[PDB]
């Protein structure tokens, strides 16, 4: 049972971690409707969160008592002999001379009593379960959907964005060499102005 | 830059951890499917990154040419003196009278080289990319719906296999009570068989 626990609260803190993930008319619906759904599992999750700590705070006050006077017979009339019913059930329905066949019979009535008592806690406890469950399923189902529909988006986002980056540098190298071109056939330009100057002016004596 | 390569790389560390998580005739089928695809995604991925490190290689040592003798039409004249072409292409494309012409003639022909094995880098990287991405992305997106779709269930499970637990310890109660009960009827009866064998022996004087 502990590690059913633990196993279970893992399960719960992960679903509620991955709600955290968060912040025409067709995407309006839509857009509410996610956070919606949030809220919702939110709740069911608190409700059978609820029912479970319920069941097993009973379960360790319960096996004490399954321990002690309800373990046997003897420790039953034992403990009856020590509480004994009110005297409105006692009188109505072991009204018997024999004072001991009255603790037997005052037993079993305890017995009848306590087996009401678990029942009606785990009639309880399949409600509160039945309530939630197909609901809760649904919306894990639909939440899950979403991180792994995000997750995937981001994954595959990352190798384009990355891809999309170098063939900028590829591109820009060649803008650089186009303008280091330009830049070279002007050099060029001035050059033969320069000599064809030079030229004019050396023969000129 | 720097940053998109810590981004890509975590999704691909991260889509490979999901495929680590591993290990009629419809389902025979399916079984190979997935073990396939995560042998189709692991090379997809590895030719991807190679690519995307052959790149990152070319940039660092490109970079240094354009900080250097790509940087200017001055350095560029000034590295072609120091370092000429090939007399072959020198003799056909640059036989010029003028030495300094030459030089603006070889200067040209380097920068038309170099945007050549840019553009062949550049078309290489494009094929690689441009023949796995596909093929990658498919893969990704199947193997996330298999995530999601396990841990999914899982969720759901961990609240059934407690809930169910928590029926069992409630039905337990209930046997036990049971028990105890029949027991109880059973000490009873043996009380009234001690007490009326008493009953007798103590009349008989």
């Amino acid at each position: 049972l502990k590690q059913l626990d633990s196993t279970y609260q893992e399960t719960n803190q992960q679903v509620l971690k991955n709600l955290d993930e968060i912040f025409n008319e067709m995407g309006e619906e839509d857009a509410l409707n996610i956070k919606k759904a949030a809220i919702a599992l939110r709740g069911d999750l608190a409700l059978l969160k609820a029912n479970f700590e319920a069941n097993e705070l009973f379960f360790i006050s319960e096996d004490v008592i399954f321990k002690t006077y309800m373990s046997s017979p003897e420790l039953l009339l034992t403990y009856m002999k020590i509480n004994p019913l009110d005297q409105n059930t006692a009188e109505q329905q072991c009204g018997i001379s024999d004072k001991v066949l009255v603790l037997y019979c005052e037993g079993k009535l305890k017995i009848e009593q306590e087996k009401q008592n678990i029942r009606e806690r785990l009639e309880t406890s399949l409600k509160a379960y039945q309530s939630n469950i197909g609901g809760t399923a649904s919306l894990i189902t639909a939440s899950q959907t979403l991180v792994e529909s995000l997750k995937n988006k981001n994954f595959i986002k990352g190798i384009r964005k990355l891809m999309l980056a170098h063939n900028k540098v590829f591109l820009n190298y060649l803008e650089e060499l186009d303008a280091l071109e330009r830049s070279l056939e002007q050099s060029k330009r001035q050059y033969l102005q320069e000599r064809q100057s030079s030229k004019i002016i050396v023969k000129l004596e």
